[PDB]
């Protein structure tokens, strides 16, 4: 079991106040990791753990099929 | 037990020429992926395939995990 969801929906659908507190950064550190809109998800496990990864396919542009 | 290479090291130890061919990236995109040095991996698929991502952790490095 594990909750993952992306550091967006969590900070935006549960709130960034919460996932601030939750990752213990600031709140201008998760208003600049969604204004970043790079690929930031938030793996958080049933511990109330918090564990958000960076993953993004290069380049940034282009299209390619996974 | 893939062939994991840095994009720093298939680039340099091949040539970004024949990196962005397997990529069909720009040069100038394989030489920024390079100098900014995003924690950017190059997967070669046993099948001659390549796939380059990104990793990173959050924020910077995380020093104990759980």
């Amino acid at each position: 079991m594990e909750q993952r969801i992306t550091l967006k929906d969590y900070a935006m659908r549960f709130g960034q106040t919460k996932t601030a507190k939750d990752l213990g950064v600031y709140q201008s550190a998760i208003n600049k990791a969604i204004h970043a809109g790079r690929k930031i998800f938030l793996t958080i496990n049933a511990d109330g753990s918090v564990y958000a990864e960076e993953v993004k396919p290069f380049p940034s542009n282009k299209k390619t099929t996974a």
